């Protein structure tokens, strides 16, 4: 049984062995990357289930990025199977500064006002928390009375009371007991900051990943599909078109322009950490819900993100309400789960992957019963739609073990996937950018294979792949679709019910 | 734009020339047939829309049946397109007898005194009508005081007032205006006469049939399995295995026994005209809908028939009420409906022709609105209903002008029909006996060609043959199935979306 | 089991007996009326299920209308059951003229070139058709060449291949054999003749139907609002504002205008007569299930009408097409089926009556299954349409046998009608107007009853009233609904389920 | 706008003042309970939307037991606003012991080696494990080498690696860092230990609860019908049939024997935290799916139970897994919700239930659209189910702001509350028993009134009642059910909707 639902998993120090020591160990930072023991750990998580992996901007600099992605190219030849590179950009961040003393945290309690300075390359105090601000942008202006400065995940609360014009600070009455540690996330909901559409910094780790060889980029903090097209730009630019652009959406104006941004992404990612802080956190199911049926609809990629198995990081079990959450995404139709903490910094990166690996295929045999995707009220807008249409009905009529595609580009495996048949989608393609490119489509198993000459049977080809790949066998039925014959056909126009022999 | 729903049309002296006279001018029956000019009007029937033609054996002998037979024979011939050949039996019946002097019928007032004799062997006078009971039953215990005796499809009523011990003949008052009539159909409700299981005359009408050559025997009365199985016999025995048996459902034993009856049968007969007497004539909405859906549930093929443009057999034009029930024949689901005495006996066999084919080919552009028949329900329970599903499916996403099958015995083609695709099914078999066996079949036009090599394109073909006869034209949308390739494939196992060259 | 579908019996000399004689005995029209033993032969047609008596304001002049209106007042006595009055105008009807020598038709053959003159008040001779145009309206200018003239039932075509602009008649080549008999009914398609919006002569019907005493006009050829809406200030001007207008649509531009139309009009009536030779033939059941669809839609009332039983015209029994139109017709959705010839010229009104009853009652229990109507689509726009919706998911719960509703003007019947509960519907109502503007209501049952006072208790009333009335018998379960109480409740604002004692 | 999904809270110390000292605080257990302090705090909870309190019967003693249920008492008089009480047993269960020296806890890391005792009646060390395992019974011989003991809802795993015979001892390895607290579950799959029919400490718990004055027992581990049937008798005998029984699914024998518990019990609780160790945990969500349908066509209560808001145990804010997983049980049909540790043990007890009180409330909004139960469904098996029915059909054609019941058992209003209006339900009923029993059913508000007279008119008391709760206003529409006329009436019979004055 083939897991349909694709897992983005975020590589960090947490399968990284340094010197022989583990993560956390005392030392480990002083010793030296052991890349051969780091790439098997990560051979584990592709073996377990990990169809992509999520290298995180927000946290290491060029070196260590470049380093952990020549690990997995590594861990890609252990394991006997490819994963997909995701760069996952820092976009406009806020975080607390470094504190004078390097005292690294103060804890405060209810009612107890301070100040918020704007001033940017300066050091906090207790009584002044110092923010660095994406580009080093003055927010003064920016924040009325009456926002609120949340620190590290909406934990602490700062209710801004009054401005002081002279020093540029807000004047901040702390709502409820808690931390303020350096360099931790800040939001500020309900404020428009004005972010450039792509930071100078975020150019510059996309065009670093480009170099480095990647599949997808997440774009964090979209607001407008001018946020998605300044990166269309820079990959076009750089002859890297192929990339696929994940737009995450983590606030109000992404929310607001979702179908516009929609129509300029290759896919969405729900980036439910920012956006439970940004909006209100109980809206965040209603948005989950719509977005994953627009994505769906619009035959693009949704990957649903953070804290789906939060408890793992520190516990070898999920909770309850986390197991529930990783199936109800699959069930509301999202082609991807995704790990964060989980895998990159906790003590659990392999379990973590095989635990969302076990949620993720049981919950794929009720997509009959309770799925909510419906592709029944889709227009069917081109003959390749249609050929997805007459496999997902052929896949509705009887059991078939396997629908395979012979797709140069992918556009058919993709179209087949959007359609949700009840089977794996084996997608032989002639290319490793074509192969990588499907890896976080629904169902979608990727196979490099020899372009089929006009001679060639490609039905005959379809099922030795299948039988080689151990995902049939005697007396299992098939459907194959291509476009035959190969040179003449302009299109996946050929349809074939087939029995392993 | 094409016919799908299918016409039955019954043959008689309507479209017979005699010594250069027409049906209905003096001196007609005192001249022989003109075979040359009979043909030339039959080929407009089949230019109209006559898919098939009804011989029924309750009317004329076997000279009449076999000379109409070899007419129609040299009318496809004229017309350029072949027919279906159906011989209607006689079944378990009555009828009246032959007048005496070869008076052909004579007219009665309400309230005339006559009898009916039950002496079998005799002919009828104006003052006595004498029945043909089969099997040469004497029914003269079997009816009561107070009964009805109904002739000519229930128009003429004659009520048991006495029973005469001494020539055992029924007294009987005339309860309306009307005509008696040689060889009518009479119904005496809420009666039980033990006709046998197979009448002598039906097994000579059968085997003569047979011998003449015929595509579909419709059965009349059918009671039981057992009425079909019989027949069913003599055509394995006679080597006419290929000949197809309607059922005529025209008594409550009929629909009481109709599941077994449809196990047994190719098709069912809405035979309404016996029915609407046999049970309460407000039942026969309800039981044509019903039967309608299970044999379509079963593959096989249902014919409405009797009074669908009665007002014609007189009259240019049909009432509001005939077109409604053609109309909402063809919604109900039915394969093909049925022209009798508007073609057989009335001043406008073609006009009758081509009014339900324009009628017809309206109701056919509402079935998506409006279709009874339901599709979507149905088990697909093999590999070819499962091909049959996913052409309708093409059919509903795009706008598909034409189905092509290659088929050996028609299978395929059968099962497309089952689900009413929104499109025109070119059935390309390789013998008449297939050919002609499809004639009835919804959707479907059958064509001859040669059995395709194994060095063939079966794809080129398909267009070929679809463009040859000017079903489609360059730049056209076709589904094309087969099973690819000769020689190899068991089943119709690819389907193809080919745009027409 | 009561008849949920109404009947709309249209009167004539039928049923009228003249000096002890029947309707085509010869010296019948030499006798004067018996007023009673006609009045008798009327409660027969009311016990067997009329709703409703048409007065054809096309057919007899006043003075015959005003008896035969005063005759059905003596059979409501007889029956112990009052009917509606519907008045039926003339509308902008085309007649041929009386011919020259009292020589009453004449016979053509095809391909005979012949002349219809447009002058008003002349005679018409064989070689030149003479029309009486409804106002003595020239129309020469209103035909252009390539129209086509239909003589009485659209059975005699006549092509217009020139005009004579000097004698201003057209020169028009018969299109196939046929009778022209003197003032027949004559329809020209595709013209737009400049009859007014309310002819004099349909003014001083109307005004004449309003003095005796009418329920319902049903307006011949409606083609926009402006043509109901001037019969509807006559109606608001005498006096009879209470009385309803049934809107006939009976040409294209009726059909163009239906939305309008329904919106001024009480109801529509279905004239398929006219529609079927006005528009396409073919196209008629398409307009039926779409206006019948709309005016449930609107809370409204429609008439499925014309040809529904024609053969009962001459025959005892109708044919199998006949059977399925008035079945078919109630399976659409239609308030009320009608007989126009059959009940006021044929031999067997009685029985036409009871015939269409009977088809009526079985088609009723089969709306559950096969009804086109879907009352869920409804927007409940009303409190009065909620309690309607809430009555109907009630009888949807459990067998209900009877819904009762206490209705000073009706309002809550219509609406609970609307919905088409799974039961009867008993509609005590306080004024005969009311009683019998209830008449032609799907489901509806009006009784007379006495306003209930502020201190008597409605569902006591309700209960006694059904079993007074024999609609329901000990443990039968009903639901009343009543404006409780009476004197504050606004509408009908309770309902009740209740076990009759 | 109201929370119709109710909230089940765990108390615990973590409300609980002692000695002026917070839960958490330095020297808190060497202080005496502060009875107003303490009932304080729980009136905040009542305030903030907790319907009913869990008394967990497997923690602290009778006497503690019976001093909480006190504080409620007292908590309710400050709030002004009633809760139920419910008692939760421990059932056929293993707990760690206390410890030696009344340390509550240790701490272990990965790789530590510590036995379990087998021995009955003794008290643990940090080396030495002890279980109170219920019926006393020794469960050395049904643990194998090679099984794991699970703690504190599998939190700490112990691997057994090998068994002493000398002392009764499993010799465990810990597995990962944790906790082993006094009184926590013992979980150790794949393992069957005959525990007794019913434990006598459960007959004595469930005795005690029934004297103080409870409204519902939730039974632990219900594994058939007959750990129902043995606590309804204790009910019965001891004059408490009023008490509802809500039967914990958390094995794999409660969910093979699901429909008999369902039959025999009021209610389920869905008991995820040992059900997704005794099952695997991938198909709790399955299982809470199918259970939440079934118990909801049952007219049943359900509830969803354990980790829903885990982090708030420790953190002022839930992750977004956990936000999900509340959204998706009201979603799925859940009546009600329910904290553990987050209520009864954690940091944020009050800020728990508001964070629940704001998921459900926004959730229910969603029902219309995404709502996985189906009222459509069900058969209305009697008169009070068919007027529920129709209260439902009225809240879905028009904007009901609340349905009033007046209820004598609750029933017509468990009735409503199953068909899920899209309203607020005012249940009207005569006793405090009545009015505490329904605290638990989705949407009702249970109020205490007089027992109408038959004097009395119930539809102005159901509004003045509304009206006086601040429950609606002037203007807004009121669906009101009633069995009228009080003395007469069998059961609710009347449906009334009424403008608020
Ligand atoms: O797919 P099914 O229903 O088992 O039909 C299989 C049978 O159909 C056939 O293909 C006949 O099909 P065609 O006559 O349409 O070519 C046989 O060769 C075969 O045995
Ligand atoms: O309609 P059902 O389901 O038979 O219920 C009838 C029972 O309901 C009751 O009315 C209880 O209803 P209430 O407690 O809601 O008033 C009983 O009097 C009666 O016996
Ligand atoms: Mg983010
Ligand atoms: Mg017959
Ligand atoms: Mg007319
Ligand atoms: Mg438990």
């Amino acid at each position: 049984m083939n897991k349909r639902v694709k897992i983005v998993a975020t590589l960090g120090p947490a399968v990284e062995i340094r010197g022989g020591k583990k993560f956390g160990e005392d030392g480990y930072w002083g010793e030296k990357l052991d890349v051969e023991a780091s790439a098997k750990n990560i051979a584990k998580l592709i073996e377990a289930g990990a169809n992509t992996f999520r290298f995180n901007f927000s946290h290491g600099d060029h070196q260590e990025q470049g380093e952990r992605m020549a690990t997995v190219k590594l861990a890609e030849k252990i394991a006997g199977k490819k994963v997909g590179f995701l760069l996952d950009t820092k976009g406009p961040e806020i975080r607390t500064e470094l504190f004078e003393g390097e005292a690294k945290e103060y804890s405060y309690k209810t009612g107890e006002k301070i100040r918020v300075a704007t001033k940017q390359g300066i050091k906090s105090t207790r009584e002044v928390i110092a923010l660095n601000v994406a580009g080093a942008l003055d927010i003064y202006d920016d924040v009325e009375v009456g926002r609120q400065v949340l620190v590290d995940d909406g934990k602490l609360g700062l209710r801004v009371v009054a401005k002081d014009d002279a020093t540029r600070e807000f004047e901040v009455e702390v709502e409820n007991d808690g931390i303020i540690a350096k360099q931790k996330g800040v939001n500020i909901p309900n404020t428009k900051i004005p972010f450039p559409a792509l930071a100078e910094r975020d150019n510059d780790d996309i065009r670093f990943g480009l170099e480095q060889g990647i599949n997808f980029i997440a774009i964090s903090f979209v607001r407008t599909a001018k946020d998605v097209n300044e990166v269309r730009a820079i990959c076009e630019e750089t002859g890297n078109g192929h990339v696929q652009l994940f737009a995450k959406i983590e606030n109000q104006q992404g929310i607001d322009n979702l179908d516009e941004i929609i129509e300029a992404a290759d896919g969405i990612m729900i980036a439910r950490g920012d956006m439970g802080i940004e909006v209100p956190f109980e809206m965040v199911p209603v948005y989950q819900k719509m977005i994953i049926k627009k994505v769906n609809a619009a035959g693009k990629v949704v990957i649903t993100a953070t804290n789906m198995l939060e408890t793992m990081t520190e516990k070898p079990r999920a909770t309850r309400s986390e197991v529930s959450d990783v199936f109800n995404a699959v069930i509301d139709g999202t082609d991807a789960t995704m790990l964060s903490g989980e895998s990159a910094n906790g003590k659990y990166p392999l379990e973590s992957v095989t635990t969302m690996a076990t949620i993720d295929k049981n919950a794929q045999a009720l997509l009959n019963e309770y799925g909510r995707l419906d592709s029944d009220s889709f227009e069917r807008n081109s003959k390749t739609e249609v050929m997805a249409s007459a496999v997902k009905d052929a896949t509705s009529s009887m059991d078939i073990k396997l629908v395979v595609t012979l797709t140069k580009t992918g556009h058919t495996a993709r179209l087949i996937s959007k359609y949700r048949p009840n089977a794996d989608i084996l997608a032989l393609t002639f290319d490793e950018l074509t192969e990588r490119g499907l890896m976080l489509n629904w169902g979608v198993i990727p196979m490099l294979t020899d372009a089929p000459s006009s001679t060639d049977d490609m039905f005959e080809i379809a099922e030795r792949k299948a039988v080689e790949a151990g995902l049939v066998e005697s007396g299992d039925d098939i459907v194959i679709v291509a476009g035959v014959p190969v040179g003449e056909a302009v299109r996946t126009n050929t349809m074939r019910i087939r029995t392993v022999r």
